[PDB]
């Protein structure tokens, strides 16, 4: 019964963890995104 | 959205530059015609 638990906490413990890295990263991923669509620079031309 | 959007921007923001740049360039072109009409030499034979 300690090995079944056990089984449990692992398996549960490392698939979380794991979708939990991957939506995080995807999170930072998209609000990359946002921030480079406010950050482009073409409008520096102006001094052209 | 953002890229539909920021593909506009640059669009617009290019050849309107472009377009200016070269009405700028036209211009001072125009201006040195009429500079150099009235910059005509000829009459230093005055002189001679």
């Amino acid at each position: 019964r300690n090995l079944a638990a056990l089984e449990a906490k692992i398996s549960e413990a490392k698939t979380k963890k794991n979708m939990l890295q991957a939506r995080a990263k995807a999170a930072k991923a998209n609000a990359e995104l946002q921030q480079t669509l406010g950050g482009l620079g073409t409008s520096s031309a102006t001094s052209a």
